[PDB]
């Protein structure tokens, strides 16, 4: 029934930054050529769209935020070859347009038709498909998943398995894939290796799961908050070290207990000081350090080039280096084949009308992951 | 004849820093087990042993500096399986002891029995084999090649081809191998790629030669001194850009002319600002930047983590990532097979008694490479 035409539905609008979201009724335009319209089912809440709210990630306001979700396909636009109505799908905040030189590159994943670098808050055609009372509402990362319905370009949706639990596989649209790929795809962790993960929120928990999948024989999880050590442990850490317990610097204590430094170090906290501390404690002649993510507000960090000189690799990346459209079906199939559990990351499930409440949880942080259901 | 016993010969001594070298007569002790004694033939002059002289590279004084040389084997000590008297050889300032975890590691090359990290200026047994009038003279990087004779441990000498031109292949003991490996072994430059080398002294010229060997279709050489552009060009650069010609920042102009940033950027200057500028102008989603070398005095450099986040790799290394003992024979055989020329790097050849003069050349810098002959 909704197929040819505009749908009217509730969605979360930010009309102004540093304001809670308004649940509004909006008009979701029908999809033009190579667009898909998706009925959302479950969307996670993540720091990055809370950065929008604070003014920190600058994306044009008013906006429908949301980038991490799974749902079902309703309308498909003209020339849509990959999805067909009724398909389970996950919006891709970092696309896979297939044509550019990053998509062609055998390792690059930060697709040039992305709205992260220079955010205009639109669909590829420069327009928006949201209007709240005639006023237009901008799209976020060409996903906007805090809406009952949304329209994405065919390069920003991946089709997934029919039997897929969408209240659990929506994590594969951001946080789980960002950490499990920082371990499996970016650092390319090895059989036998010693990994150290810094920070153990949902992303640090996804790293440990990846490092576990590659066969690391040690995963040292380090967090200044003791309460984090259990789930981390559950998920794969062999040891957990609380920096505030030692009189020394932890890179000392970590090189010390690693016999000269760990193989792979990962920075899941996002701070400048720990990006440096995690660089300084993988082995000198061959360790790899991977910055899993860095806040859009970050300033410069002081580092002494000597550290790289020994023979270290410093690596950063977006979405665990996964080419989005290719990989997300393959991760879901893996979840489907009981390779990894998403369950200890999902700590809360709230109805979508309780989005502001999910934020409260994220902001005082004891909440690994809040999922919002439609 | 000299074989069982102490040789008395001239060598360059630093008795005190910031002093020119004294040509002295010294007593080179006979080699103990697993030591080799080498009659030098040609040794190059390089910034690193001039850093010693300035106080900057702290190594114990008095010392016989010199790390880059080729020569012939005179005495071998007890249990020496790799060289036999009369063998052409090159002292290895960074060893290949075969046993440690860096030597075992498939990429690591900064061997743990090295005297670079924590320099004690001795042979592996903690003693010295030099005495000038009863007073002991320390060894440099377990090589000390500014002496007519020297003793090295069997892990710090590689045997090379009999027909080898030792006045030309001594470059393979430091400067040529440090740049040609930063291109061929560390960055692993590719067929078709666009490389940018920053700084074009003898090392930057060795990079261009490596990038050329890997098949890069562009080698942009960039130096604020115009006079460098010719030899660079000769050696393989396709274009040379002089930063002072543009009103803009060169990473702009370089990303601009590279269509979004080069593949591989190399910093051969050693400055902090250009380590940053070369990081910032390889492609965002997949470029690799390699710091070829950094002065022992360097302080911290300000950098914004964002640069790594896109998907960049920052890599440093010692001796072009070559495992010393394995690789140097293979490079010489390549020179021998007319794969690369060492000739445009060798600009001066002076007799060894003119060491201080070779320094003068290096310090006012128009001299690509001064070789000293015995
Ligand atoms: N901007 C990004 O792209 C990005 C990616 Se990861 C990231 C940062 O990570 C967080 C999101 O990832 P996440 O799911 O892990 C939520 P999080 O906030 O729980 O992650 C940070 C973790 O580090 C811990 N921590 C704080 N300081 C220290 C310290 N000095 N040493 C060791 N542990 C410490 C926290 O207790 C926590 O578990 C964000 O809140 C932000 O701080 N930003
Ligand atoms: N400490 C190390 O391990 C190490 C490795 Se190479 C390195 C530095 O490199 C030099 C040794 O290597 P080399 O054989 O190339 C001798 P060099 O001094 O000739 O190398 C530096 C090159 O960079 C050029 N240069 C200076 N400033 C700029 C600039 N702002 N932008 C572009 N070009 C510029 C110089 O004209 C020169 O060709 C040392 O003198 C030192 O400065 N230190
Ligand atoms: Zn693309
Ligand atoms: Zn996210
Ligand atoms: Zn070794
Ligand atoms: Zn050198």
């Amino acid at each position: 029934s909704t197929a040819g035409k505009v749908i009217k539905c509730k969605a979360a609008v930010l009309w102004e930054e540093k304001k809670p979201f308004s649940i509004e009724e909006v008009e979701v335009a029908p999809p033009k050529a190579h667009e898909v319209r998706i009925k959302m089912v479950a969307t996670g809440i993540c720091r990055s769209d809370d950065h929008v709210v604070s003014g920190t990630l600058v994306t044009p306001l008013p906006v429908i935020a949301g980038h991490e979700a799974a749902g079902i396909v309703e309308s498909i636009g003209e020339g849509v070859t990959t999805v067909r109505p009724g398909d389970k799908v996950i919006p891709l905040f970092t696309p896979q347009c297939g044509k550019c030189r990053v998509c062609k590159h055998p390792e690059g994943n930060f697709c040039l038709k992305n709205d992260l670098s220079m955010p205009r808050g639109t669909m590829q055609d420069g327009t928006s498909r949201f209007t709240c009372r005639g006023k237009p509402i901008h799209h976020f990362l060409g996903t906007s998943t805090f809406s009952q319905y949304t329209v994405v370009d065919e390069i920003s949706v991946a089709k997934i398995d029919a039997a897929s639990p969408l209240e659990k596989v929506c994590l594969i649209g951001c946080g789980f894939s960002t950490g499990y790929g920082s371990a499996v795809k970016v650092a390319k962790v090895t059989q036998g290796s010693t990994c150290a993960v810094f920070g153990l929120g949902g992303v640090g928990l996804s790293v440990i799961m990846g490092c576990k999948a590659a066969g690391a024989a040690r995963i040292i999880g380090v967090d200044i908050n003791k309460d984090k050590f259990a789930k981390a442990k559950e998920v794969g850490a062999t040891e957990c070290v609380n920096p505030q317990d030692y009189k020394k610097p932890i890179q000392e204590v970590l090189t010390e207990m690693s016999n000269g430094g760990v193989d792979f170090s990962f920075e899941v906290i996002g701070r400048l000081d720990t990006m440096v501390t995690a660089l300084s404690c993988c082995q000198e002649a061959y360790g790899v350090s991977v910055i899993v993510g860095v806040p859009p507000d970050s300033q410069n960090l002081s580092m002494n080039p000597m550290l790289l000189l020994s023979g270290r690799t410093w690596k950063g990346a977006i979405f665990g280096g996964f080419k989005s459209k290719d990989s997300v079906p393959k991760l879901v199939a893996d979840f489907m084949a009981k390779k990894f559990a998403l369950d200890p990351l999902i700590t809360h499930v709230l109805p979508f009308e309780k989005i502001n409440e999910g934020f409260d949880l994220l902001r005082s942080g004891e909440s690994i992951r809040t999922i919002l259901t439609f």
